[PDB]
């Protein structure tokens, strides 16, 4: 089933000014970016979408560093997207990811990974809503 | 001096999924993307941008297709960012673009060219103006 995932080029990956080549890791793969929005996350704005870990000793890490610059939140669309999504960035420790993976390519770390997809069909669908309104989503 | 110009990749290179091709042509000529957002251009919008071609003959199909489907509008900032982004872009008329320019690899023709840059200071400052809040450019 073609569906939509939420993914985040990350402070790391825009500074190295790899956009484009993530991007087309994307594309390449049948993937299309359907909406898209640069912008510089608040303190408030990145506790609200890492909520969860509200109360994780991480938290403050988590994010300091996804503040630490301007960030392109958008949404993938595509079949499988979710997992095919999760398939290109590679395990979320960048040191245990397989070569050819986004992470194992673009990341430094843990906090210092290169992007961020969703998980699973519900946090897909509450992570791309909370940064996005369905006008800002254009389906093709 | 480093400047700041208006750079869209139009409704048909999107489709073709090359957005991150034409990011990376940017980003590895030391341009980078400083804005940006993908959105579905309205009749009123693409009209008010060309304003200057409102009364032309060839007013309707540009706009026409500039509005057949979604578009990425952003900002591209750097060193002597407003020339050395139509140097990449190629010739507006795809056919006279010399070859590795943008223009002369993803183009179609006039009006389904693969991107828009602004040819001046003057213009790039008010096409920048009216597609970005000052907020929504982060520098960096």
């Amino acid at each position: 089933a073609t569906e939509r995932t939420l993914s985040i080029i990350k402070p790391d990956a825009v500074a190295k000014n790899v956009i484009g080549e993530i991007e087309s890791r994307f594309e390449k793969a049948g993937l299309k970016i359907v909406a898209a929005k640069m912008l510089q996350l608040s303190q408030e704005q990145a506790e609200g979408f890492y909520a969860e870990h509200k109360e994780r000793p991480f938290f403050g890490d988590l994010v300091g560093f996804m503040t630490s610059g301007p960030v392109v939140v958008q949404v993938l669309e595509g079949e499988n997207a979710i997992a095919a999504n999760r398939d290109l960035m590679g395990a979320t420790n960048p040191k245990e990811a397989e070569a050819g993976t986004i992470r194992a390519d673009y990341a430094q770390s843990i906090d210092a990974n290169a992007v961020h997809g969703s998980d699973s069909p519900e946090s897909a669908a509450r992570e791309i809503a909370y940064f996005f309104e369905e006008s800002e989503i254009c389906s093709r």
